[PDB]
Formats: C-alpha cells, structure tokens, sequence
C-alpha cells in the first residue's frame, strides 16, 4: 500500500504538476497569424456560426469536445469527498478518453450539492461541448439529474457509471446464454444491491428481453419486497416482489440462473452457488473484493461462468471497454442524443467481437492469445485495439436510422478506413511482454 | 474584406476543426501507467486533497488553469451574436494566454442572458480552475457580475476588457505626463463615452492621483450632468457634473490637459484640439476608426501625444500587453484575488519598461527599434520579450505584501531566471522581417 502511494504521488507531481495540458493545433510564429487566430481574422469564424449554428463543428473544437463533469459525491470507492478532491479522477478519465479515441476532454468540477442547482449550473454549458459525461454522483440523484439534463439539453447527456457497465455486463450475459443454451426470456434473475450500477443493468436488460416478472432485487436490508417500508424509493419500487415471506439472498438463489451483483465482499456463498440453476452465470462486480471468489465457485459447480470486475480472472468488466468508442461514434455524426437503440447497437457489437473473433496479427510468442469463445472467454478483453472499428461505425449507424444524427455519415468505408488509421497509431506492447515475463 | 474573409475561415477549418486541442502531459503506454493516472493509482492524490485542499497545486493542474468565460453579448466589435458564436474568439484568447505566458485556458461559453442565474452559474465552477478571465460581455451587466464574483469567490476574478485597458491607458499616461512635465492632480480630463473601458479607466486613474472634480464625461447623448434623466444608471451618475450649461464635447474641451475616447469614429475635430491646454494628451481608442487619425491632430498641434488601438500608429494600446503577465504572477504565488496593488504594480512595470529602458540584443538590422522614450515611444511594444520578467515578479510581490498569497517566492532571482528561460524558448524572429520588408 505504502509503496503504491508512494509511486502514485509521485507518478505526476514532480516533472509539472498533473496531468493535462492545452495545446494550439497550430504554429505561430509572426503576425498575419495572429492576425486572424483573433483579430479582425477571427471576426470571419464568428459571423457564420451567427448565420449557421451547425457551421460550429468546421472552425471549432466542438466537435470533438466532451466534458466529464462531477460533484464528487461518489468518487472510485472513496465515497464523497467534495469536488476539489476529485479533479484527479476526472483528468484521469479524460487521458482515457484521448489515448484510447482522439477525443478532447474538459474535466469540470462543480460545488452543488442540491440537485437541481447542479442541473441549472451544467444546462447552461451545453454551447462549450459536443457531449457530456456525467461522472460519479451518488445515487439517487444521478437518476434525477440525469432523466432531467437529458430531457433538458440537445447535446447526448451520459452517466458512465451507470450505462457503461450496464451495456457491459449485457453484452456478457447474451454471450453466456449463449454457452449455456438458454432463452432471454425464461431466466430467472436475482440482483443483488441496488444502486447506480444494478437499476441500469436491470433496465437494459428488460429492454433486451428479460421479464420483470423473473427478477428479484436484494439491498442492505434484504429482499426488496412491496410495503416492506412505508416510502421506498422510486426506481426501487419498480423491482419490489410481492411480500411472500422471503427475506434474504437465500430464500431467492434456488433456482436462479444469473446472479448480478453490485454490492460489498462475501455476498454470495459456496452453498446458495450449489442451489443455483445448471450452468449459472454469476457476474460479481464489487470493486475492493467480489461478492465470492471466482475460484470459490468453479469448485462446488465447475460448470459455472464467473465474471468480476478485477484484472486477475477472466471475462473482466471494465469501463474503458465502451465510453470512448459510444461517445466517438455518437460525436461523428452530430448526434442530438445516445438513445436506447444507439446503446443496444453497442451491446451487440461488444458480444460479436468475443464470438466471431477473428485475430489475425497476433503479439508473437510474446503473450497468451487464447481467443476462443467460451466460459473463459466471454467478453472482449479490456485493451482490444479493434473495439474503436467495431462499436462507433454500429453507433453511428443506430444513430443515423432513429433521426437524432444531424451530420450523417455519407461511406462507412471511408469512416472504418480513418478510425483503422488511428488505431494503427497507438499499440501497447509492452503489456504482452510483462504478462508473459510474469510467469 | 473577401480575401481576408476567405483566408480566416480557411485558417482553420481544414487541417482540423478549430484552435485548441487537450493533450497528457505523461507519457501512457503500459500498464502501471494507465494505473497510476487511474485505477488504484489515482486514489491517493485524491486522498491527499481532502485532507489539504493546498494540495491540489502540487497534484493537479489548477495552478496553471485559467478559465475564460463568456455569454457572447458585447463580442470584439460585433456585438451580442450568443454565446455559441463567440466560441472562436474564446479560443483565440487561450491561444494568446498559452503562447506568451505558458498558461493553460479552458474558454467556457455560457448561455445564461441573466446577471444573477449568470453570477450563480459562475461561481459553482471554483473548484476547476485557478483564475477567471471574463470577457465579452456588454455593459452595465459586467459591472455588477464582476463586483459579484470577486465577492463570492476565492480565486481572482478579472475582466479584462474593463481592466486590461485600464492598466495600459493608465501606463500611457503615468508616462506622457513625464514627458510634457504636468502633475498628475492638476491636470484636467474630458472623457468620450461611458462604458467597460472607459469607467475602469477613470476609477484606475483617480485611484493614481488623478482629482475627481477634474472630469467630465460625455457619452452619446452629450455632457452626462447631474439631473440629466429621470433615473440615471450607476457608474455614470459618479462623474457626473453639476448643470451649467454644457451640453456638447466642444464646451468642456477648452484647456484640457488630457482627452481620452472610447467612443465611434471621428468625434474629436482640429478645431477641438486646437483649444486643449500645451501639449495636448490623447488617447483615441475607437478601434474600427479612432476619435482622431493622429496625423490630423499631429497637423495642428505637433507637441500634441497621441496614443491608438491601432498598429499602424505609433503607441498603440493593446491588451497583449497585460493580462497574460498579471495572470501568471498571480497564479505563480497562489494569490487568492488580483486586487489594486497587483493593478497598479502592474501599472508602474508596464512605465518603467518604457521610460528606463535598457534595449540589447535587437534584432540586428532585421526590424525597427528606436526604442528611446519620447513622444513616439510612451509605452512598450505589443511583443516585447520582456514583458513577462518584468511584470510577473512585480505582481507577484504586490500579492505577498498584500497578504492575498498563498504560495509565497522565497528566492526572486530563481523566479526570475526561470521566466526568462521560458521567454528564450520562444521568440518570433519572422515579424520584425516582415516589417522592415514592407518598408
Ligand atoms: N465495472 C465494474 O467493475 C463496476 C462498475 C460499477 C460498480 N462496481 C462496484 O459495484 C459496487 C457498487 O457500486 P454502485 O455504483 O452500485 O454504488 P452504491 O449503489 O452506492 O453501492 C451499492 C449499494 O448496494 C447496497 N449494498 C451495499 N452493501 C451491500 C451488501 N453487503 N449486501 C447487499 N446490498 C448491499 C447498498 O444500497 P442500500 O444502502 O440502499 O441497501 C449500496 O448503496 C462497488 O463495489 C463498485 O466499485 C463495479
Ligand atoms: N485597447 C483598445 O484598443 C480598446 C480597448 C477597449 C475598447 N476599445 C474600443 O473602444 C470602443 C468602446 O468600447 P467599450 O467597451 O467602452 O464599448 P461600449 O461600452 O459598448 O460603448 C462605449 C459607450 O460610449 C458611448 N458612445 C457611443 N458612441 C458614442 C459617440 N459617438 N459619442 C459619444 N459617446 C458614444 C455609448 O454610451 P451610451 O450609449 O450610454 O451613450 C457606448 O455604450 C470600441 O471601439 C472598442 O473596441 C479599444
Ligand atoms: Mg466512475
Ligand atoms: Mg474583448
């Protein structure tokens, strides 16, 4: 522990303080230059954005600008620690959104706590930015405020907390229930937790097929059952079972074929895993540690699909799998919004790159491909360099067939040639080599 | 104008849409890289901060971060055109900010048209940022939002196109007043027009020594006199003088030592300057046409002082001379506020750089130095290499002894010796060959 802090304080204060920095996209070196970077010259840009609004994207940054936005009310797994202490975990985010898609970030800390304070401040933005990033704010008001900017602004409004891994984990699940042979309509389904990261995987996956009739919810306070207490929260009540006497993650595991967890360490034990329907999909996010081990769970039922948030286990659900590429996708064609077949269109790209994989270059000796679709292999791995080429062309695409693209893609050709053009330039080899160096 | 039309849009719209672009400042290929920047990494600057909040200089990029922020309703010279059309011109300043001072600007477009809900929106975005730099935004709204801004909040709050302007003209006439020998608590001002630069002038030159009983003041409807409207606005009824029957610019410009405009074209006539006192100050900074070309005025009274926004004019007023400078003593000791004794440390730099002047190393035969103090010379050079080692360190000081910094310089030769090795890695060698070219 000691060391890693050690290293990260010192990982960027010592060279310049923090990451980040602005640069011009241009040489300048005498007048005339500068004489129409500002200056009368810079008078031409302004009067046809004046004549035009949509003329912005030529001869602005806009679009290719997104803002990652905060409270810091829920930071990592550090809880609220106020705005300020944040602004490393949002310019951390924006180096991500720049390595991995070419996208310009503004990382944007804000003081409100009240929520509608807070929607009033980011409403009043929307001229700055091509799309907007909501970053870790507390349930329940990433709900409110999010149903309420999204509603509010004609640029796309997207909570990663909530709809990235919510897309993630779909993805995942219509690939195992594909191993397992089994129907997105008949599965039985308990969560575990609720939460920022639960209430939207539970909705996406209604929106794919699962039926509401087949889920059942469990929180802090056990079985989310109706009248259980006298004002439940909304987006709560909408998962509550029928009081039957069932109380506990034990009474509702029997039979269940997934389980969905988003909640603490030691949720799920050996037993209720044993009671579980044949060939159960478990996925147990909890950061810090899962809600069981993978390896606790392969014992008693070997048959199992297991898929954790951590980078030791296979079938990793990490973040950095779909915000870059929706938000590329969604920025190259002038999208008003990122809708539900725009996030389904990002679903089934996810699934298909893991079960129609076709290599091809692989880092030579130098690492571990075993890129067969299976119980080991169910979702992209987190660094796939195609990712880019597959999800923001089928983005794009959702985009231009619900109406909400203004700048329509005229040859994906063209497109898929460009984004392969920028994958070319950016390879992490040196990730093989240590993986491989350690065994 | 079709030309020069022509040659701005294409500037920049063609390599890539707009100025501007975000960048990391380490290197990120491997892991343990993206896992210093993120991950658990990124957990313990955020740790660190919420125990200091002074931490975030060391561990973040806030102390080099300037926000530029605008609602696009007074835009150079054309006006409220909104918010979005604006956005060139915001960028263009950044470009400006980063080039000659090494300042990193994020340019913030707001579409709030109210001063409160403006006012409110504004100071939620604190923790961002190091400084604010408004701009463009008509008047008497700017007035009130900066009074209100720098009360609420704890970073400096700048108006450049009231202050910039302020410190310049100011400088400019600390200096003409050395020149025709007249002290500054005798002398008498009339005032063309009342506005954002005009109003911040005459508060900056009384804060000097100048007598308020000395002006009068005469925007578009004539001499602005006690008792003129129903219900006149501040900041015009301070400098309003009692009824005599003066109405018109020809009636109080008899025997006036200094004569400054910031109002239209052509306002000043021969005739006019003919009855100032002897050696007639002028400062004409109407910047599409000035009150007065100086040649005319130059005809009839050659011991006369005439200073433009003009470059093709000797003494040319222009905010490239300030704000880069003030900012980056401000932010270099942590100041919490730019307050009158940083304005006015600025002020007496920007003289002394002009009237003690020391040149070496000019530009061979390669340009146009005479840089000797008279009339023709009264403040420095738009570009002047030293600007920044002059003025940095002596805001920096007036912020130490004013109590608003944070940060204090323990050792200012170090200072000073790391401002010039940024000005050395920055020189633009190509404008003076073009000036002496075109002659
Ligand atoms: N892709 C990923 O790896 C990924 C993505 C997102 C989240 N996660 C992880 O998932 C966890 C929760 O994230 P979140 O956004 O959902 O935050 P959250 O909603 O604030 O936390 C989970 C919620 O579930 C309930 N809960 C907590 N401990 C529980 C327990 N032992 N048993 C049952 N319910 C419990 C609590 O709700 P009540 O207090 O109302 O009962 C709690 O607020 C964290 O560990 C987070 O790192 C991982
Ligand atoms: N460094 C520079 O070169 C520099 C810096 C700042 C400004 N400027 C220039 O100065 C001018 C004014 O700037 P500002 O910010 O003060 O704008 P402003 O506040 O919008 O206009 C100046 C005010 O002067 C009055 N006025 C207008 N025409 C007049 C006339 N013919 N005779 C007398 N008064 C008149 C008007 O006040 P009423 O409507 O209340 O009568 C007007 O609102 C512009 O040309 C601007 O570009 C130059
Ligand atoms: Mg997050
Ligand atoms: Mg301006």
């Amino acid at each position: 522990d000691d060391q890693l802090k050690q290293s990260a304080l010192d990982f960027h204060e010592f060279p310049v303080p923090g990451k980040i920095q602005v640069s011009p996209t241009k040489p300048l070196a005498t007048q005339r230059d500068l004489a129409l970077a500002y200056s009368p010259g810079v008078a031409a840009p302004c009067l046809e954005i004046e004549k035009d609004p949509l003329k912005a994207y030529k001869y602005t940054a806009r679009g290719n600008l997104v803002a990652v936005i905060s409270n810091g009310t829920a930071v990592l797994g550090l809880g609220n620690i106020g705005a300020l202490a944040g602004k490393p975990v949002m310019e951390g985010k924006g180096v991500l959104f720049k390595k991995f898609a070419g996208i310009d970030v503004f990382d944007i800390e804000v003081d409100e706590l009240d929520p509608d304070k807070f929607i009033e401040v980011v409403a009043a933005l929307e001229p700055t930015f091509g799309g907007i990033n909501l970053e870790d704010i507390k349930a329940p008001e990433c709900f409110y405020i999010e149903q309420k900017l999204r509603e509010r602004m004609n640029i796309p409004v997207f909570h990663d907390d909530q709809h990235g891994t919510a897309i993630i984990s779909t993805a995942a699940i219509l690939n195992g229930l594909r191993v397992v042979e089994k129907n997105i309509s008949d599965v039985r389904m308990v969560v575990s937790g609720a939460g920022a990261a639960a209430i939207a995987c539970m909705n996406l996956l209604v929106a794919l097929g699962l039926q509401k009739h087949n889920i059942v919810v469990c929180d802090s306070k056990g079985v989310i059952y109706q009248g259980r207490e006298p004002n439940m929260a909304e987006t709560k009540a909408a998962y509550a079972v029928v009081d039957d006497g069932k109380r506990t993650l034990d009474d509702v595991i029997e039979g269940a074929d997934i389980f969905l967890g988003c909640s603490g360490p030691k949720v799920l034990t050996q037993e209720m895993v044993k009671k579980m329907a044949r060939a159960p999909m478990i996925l147990a996010l909890a950061n810090p540690e899962p809600e069981i081990l993978p390896p606790l769970a392969k014992e008693v039922r070997p048959d199992a699909i297991i898929c954790t948030g951590r980078s030791d286990y296979p079938n990793q659900v990490n973040n950095v799998l779909c915000f870059p590429f929706i938000f590329r996708g969604a920025l190259d064609v002038g999208a008003t919004a990122i809708n539900e077949e725009m996030k389904l269109a990002a679903v089934r790209a996810i699934a298909e790159l893991a079960h129609a994989e076709q290599s091809e270059v692989v880092a030579s000796a130098y690492g571990d491909q075993d890129l067969s679709f299976g119980p080991e292999y169910i979702i992209p791995k987190p660094f796939d360099p195609r990712l880019i080429v597959k999800i923001a062309p089928a983005v794009a695409k959702a985009a231009m067939e619900s109406g909400v693209a203004t700048r329509p893609i005229a040859d994906f050709d063209v497109y898929i040639d460009k984004l392969t053009e920028f994958v070319y330039k950016t390879n992490l080899f040196m990730k093989p080599i240590f993986s491989q160096a350690r065994k």
